[PDB]
């Protein structure tokens, strides 16, 4: 059931959305963390590859994005989380 999940909330225009790792083995991980954000007023881009220490079934947070999301704006949040045996766990905020 290991499943990566996003915790979201926001102030107008600004979103704060934390990205949740739950595993049901223990791992030493290699995480990734990609948000696209583009519109009327230019655009924002960020990556990140990390190695870490991952319990099992402890939720765990990763690093807060803070995005200015306009109408027809289009953003994308991309984590990928995986063992390089076999998990290979990847989702995108929005649902």
């Amino acid at each position: 059931s290991s499943q990566i999940t996003f915790n979201t909330t926001q102030q107008g225009d600004m979103y704060t959305i934390i990205p949740e790792v739950t595993l049901t083995q223990s791992c030493l991980c290699r995480v990734q963390i990609l948000s696209l954000r583009e519109g009327s007023s230019g655009q924002s881009q960020t990556k990140q590859e990390k190695t870490l220490s991952l319990p099992a079934n402890q939720p765990i947070a990763l690093t807060k994005l803070s995005l200015n999301i306009s109408p027809d704006d289009r953003v994308k949040i991309v984590v990928t989380v995986s063992d390089g045996q076999s998990l290979h766990l990847s989702q995108q905020w929005p649902p």
